[PDB]
């Protein structure tokens, strides 16, 4: 039982049952579990895009290849030992002995590391991925050596890691099926250094069916933090005093390309023509207005996030050249051309060769928003004669279908957040390894293969952010794959949904005191979430 001044009610994100909070496998991980138990080298803001130290109190490239990082003084884990240069070390290289860590690859570019102090981490690079690397500098938890090095490689990939020993402001406290209990660790570090204190002692992750039952909770003021999708915004203010960033529209800020993913290894969607066609059929105007009452930004050909920093690379002329309409007319032309036309006469147009075509597109049971888009991408499907059945399996089954690649179109937005490159989004995208793994957890989710896009997105990787022209050139290359080829359709910007109410904490973040990104996914807490903690105030 939790005292509820003390409590702060956070939901949005836990869609299955808590059951891992093991930092090796951030797709099982408990929302949190990284950020607020284990700690990363940087902070991120993709309001600023700005790097904060947190563990490190610096990182430099020394050289083209070299890249250094000097800890704070005066980190320690939650059992009192000292987090170190050597922590940091291990972190890296109990992936280069155990291969099926996820970052193991990293190895095929980082050449070794040195530690000439306690303090001290030198990475020295045989080939510096530049986009790759600043990611990992604000994503990549730091794990306790004196924990994990004696453990093998099963245990590592397959402990559940109950109660976590970490670094971070908050220890993992309790959990049922419905949520998952975070309380203050008052010994932190971070506060005797940095001078941050997280303000609720208490940081509930809560549970829920769906989002129509989240809505209920807010306006009960049972929730505090809210990432949920939820409607009717302009109502939620007025009559509920419920708060979002913007006071206008689109009230919230744009965090993700929401999009298609087609399977590229199964007849028909396995043609780039009929991927393109599918593009064609679909406007999401009605997705746009309607199931998002203009809280959601409708997105270009290309995808590009209008409000990240990809856009200083936007290639114009080739999504001006290549990029795709709403034009259902052309859609049945291109379907007459390939042979796909109805011979039974139900309206469904069949193979070639007669075969029928039934698609499935699916999404989370529960997120109200994708559920009723798919259905409008259905009614639009039907009209150009292709037969979509909707699908709306649990979260959990959701996501397995998703990294096994068992799934004919699928509603995604994972992978395609905004960042502090456009690489993140084409690799996503893109992904070449997913065709040689059963579970892809990176992106590449239905298989598309192409030969020189690996190529590509190394060396866009290895290209120095600053070489805007260069960037800007590999954008349009891959860019022009993605339009031309079509293995990822973006339809619109996610919103960054966020709702507060101010009964138990205020001085929330918005339009006109924007002091962090307000997200609480998983992985997510590092770049503005955190800081919300420190800054919260208890209500009167
Ligand atoms: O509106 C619908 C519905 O929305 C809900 O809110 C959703 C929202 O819609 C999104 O769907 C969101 O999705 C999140 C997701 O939950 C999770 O937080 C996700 O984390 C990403 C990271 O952002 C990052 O991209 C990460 O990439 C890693 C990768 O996966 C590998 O693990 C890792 O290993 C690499 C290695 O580092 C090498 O560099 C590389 O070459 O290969 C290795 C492995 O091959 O590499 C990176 C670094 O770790 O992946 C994770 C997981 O994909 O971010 C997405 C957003 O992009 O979820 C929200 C919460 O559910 C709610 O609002 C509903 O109410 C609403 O109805
Ligand atoms: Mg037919």
């Amino acid at each position: 039982v939790l005292e509820r001044n003390e409590t702060m009610y956070y939901g949005g994100s836990l869609w299955s049952p808590p059951s891992n909070w093991n930092p090796f496998t951030p797709w099982n991980a408990v929302p949190g579990t990284t950020g607020l138990v284990y700690e990363t080298m940087f902070f991120y803001d993709p309001l600023t895009g700005n790097f904060d130290p947190w563990l490190a109190e610096k990182g430099e490239w020394l050289d083209s290849k070299t890249y250094r990082v000097v800890l704070r003084e005066g980190i320690y884990w939650h059992d009192n030992v000292p987090l170190t240069s050597e922590d940091v070390r291990f972190t890296f290289e109990i992936a280069k002995k155990y291969k099926g860590i996820h970052y193991s690859s990293v190895w095929e570019w980082l050449d070794h590391i040195e530690t000439p102090d306690n303090r001290t981490v030198i990475f020295v690079f045989k080939d510096p991925r530049y986009h790759e690397w600043n990611e990992l500098l604000y994503t990549l938890p730091i794990v306790p050596k004196h924990i994990w090095e004696e453990k093998d490689e099963t245990t590592i990939l397959q402990s559940s890691n109950e109660y976590p020993l970490g670094s971070g402001p908050y220890v993992a406290h309790s959990w049922d099926q419905n949520k998952m209990i975070f309380e203050r660790f008052e010994n932190w570090w971070g506060t005797k250094v940095m001078g941050v204190k997280p303000a609720p002692k208490y940081v509930v992750i809560v549970r829920v069916l769906s989002n129509n039952v989240a809505l209920g909770m807010l306006m009960k003021g049972e929730l505090d933090f809210s990432n949920f999708m939820l409607p009717g915004v302009p109502i939620l203010k007025k009559v509920y005093n419920l708060n979002t960033w913007y006071d206008e529209p689109p009230y919230h800020l744009s965090s993700t390309v929401v999009g298609l993913f087609l399977n590229a290894r199964k007849y028909p969607l396995s043609l780039p023509e009929f991927r393109r066609a599918i593009a064609m059929s679909i406007n999401a105007d009605p997705i746009v207005q309607r199931v998002y009452e203009g809280a959601v930004l409708k997105a270009d050909p290309l995808g590009f996030l209008p409000n990240s920093v990809w856009m200083k690379y936007y290639p114009k002329e080739v999504v001006e050249k290549h990029g795709f309409k709403y034009d259902p007319e052309e859609a049945k032309s291109i379907l007459d051309k390939l042979g796909f036309r109805d011979v039974n006469g139900d309206g469904f147009r069949e193979t070639p060769d007669g075969k029928p075509i039934k698609l499935t597109i699916e999404c989370p049971y529960g997120w109200t928003d994708w559920m009723q888009a798919i259905q409008v991408i259905v009614d639009q499907l039907k009209v150009v004669g292709i037969n979509a059945e909707p699908y709306f399996p649990d979260s959990s089954k959701y996501y397995e279908n998703m990294y096994k690649g068992e799934f004919d179109i699928e509603m995604n937005a994972n992978g395609t957040g905004i960042s502090s490159t456009p690489w993140t989004y084409f690799n996503t995208i893109f992904y070449p390894d997913a065709l040689e793994s059963e579970f892809s957890y990176t992106g590449n989710y239905g298989r598309y293969q192409n030969p020189e896009v690996e190529s590509l997105l190394e060396e866009l990787n290895r290209t120095p952010l600053d070489n805007v022209e260069k960037v800007t050139e590999l954008c349009g290359k891959l860019g022009e794959i993605l339009l031309k080829d079509l293995p990822f359709i973006p339809l619109w910007y996610g919103a960054m949904a966020f709702i507060t109410q101010d009964n138990v904490w205020t001085n929330w973040p918005n339009e006109h005191n924007p002091y962090a990104w307000p997200c609480g996914w998983a992985n997510w807490w590092q770049t503005g979430a955190l800081k919300i903690l420190f800054n919260l105030k208890p209500a009167k």
